[PDB]
């Protein structure tokens, strides 16, 4: 009896796979082609006014920052921060729709939730891993210039302190750097106004970050050894450099 409405956040391979399942199942959904840094619920302010607090409908927000107050019939579909232990939004959406995921889609969910380690743990071949990563990067909107700066940062802006790789870059997208350096146990990528940490012990990284910025500028996911980063242009360069030093001190 309850009718469903899905509002989609930033685009990646999992979000692209969500579009296909929502399309195949005749579901009402809205997709404004958002990126990771503009997935605001206010992007769908018109839809919230139309369907918000209307009785038959349930509104599912898929990885959307709640910059406006959601209505009473709104359900958050997310797997970050305080829900970093939840399955990927792709898995949650398929469960809502009673949709069984095929082999390809299970790989998309595993890579979305837990990268290459996630795909390896459901027995992905080297070819499947390469296919998923290529389509994930393409869905994130990485282009040739992102790959260019990735190779540059690994050759000229990288040092290894213990088990921790530290990469300075002026690149926009960081997934090319992760894929070139995998495998790794710890990876720290920073720009003059942004940093993201990948690998073991994100909670100790979270304790560092909370000494420099409010929690609204911090996001994390992917599990115990997933990722945690800062929102771009929210921290000054000296704040980023201090965090970089504190993260290197954990290697001592
Ligand atoms: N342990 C890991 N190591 C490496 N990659 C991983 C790991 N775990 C997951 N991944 C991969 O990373 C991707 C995770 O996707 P998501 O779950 O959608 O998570 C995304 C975003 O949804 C999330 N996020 C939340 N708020 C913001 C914001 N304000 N700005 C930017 N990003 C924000 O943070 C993640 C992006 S982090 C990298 C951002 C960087 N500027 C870039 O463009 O490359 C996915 O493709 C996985 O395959
Ligand atoms: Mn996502």
């Amino acid at each position: 009896i309850k009718k469903h409405l899905f509002l989609l956040g930033g685009h990646d391979l999992a979000m692209q796979t969500i579009v296909q399942i929502l399309t195949d199942r005749n579901v009402i959904f809205k997709d404004r082609y958002l990126q990771w840094d503009n997935a605001l619920l206010s992007q769908y302010e018109e839809e919230i006014q139309q369907y918000g607090n209307k009785e038959p409908f349930i509104i599912y927000g898929v990885e959307l920052k709640e910059d406006i107050t959601p209505p009473t019939n709104y359900i958050r579909i997310d797997h970050h921060n305080e829900y970093a232990t939840y399955p990927s939004a792709l898995e949650q959406v398929a469960s809502i729709l009673d949709h069984p995921l095929n082999r390809y889609q299970t790989l998309v969910a595993a890579n979305d939730k837990a990268y290459i380690p996630g795909m390896l743990e459901i027995g992905a071949s080297h070819e499947e891993i390469n296919l998923i990563r290529q389509e994930d990067r393409k869905a994130q909107g990485v282009i040739e210039d992102d790959e260019k700066l990735a190779q540059e940062a690994i050759t000229n802006g990288t040092e290894k302190i213990g088990s921790l790789y530290v990469v300075f870059t002026t690149a926009n997208k960081f997934s090319p750097i992760c894929d070139r350096l995998y495998p790794y146990e710890k990876l720290l990528i920073y720009t003059p106004n942004e940093l993201i940490y990948y690998g073991k012990g994100i909670n100790s990284i979270q304790k560092i970050l909370k000494r420099y910025t409010p929690i609204s500028n911090i996001f994390w996911g992917g599990g115990i050894n997933g990722f945690i980063g800062t929102v771009r242009n929210r921290l000054t360069t000296n704040e980023i450099l201090n965090i970089v030093e504190q993260i290197k001190l954990l290697e001592l």
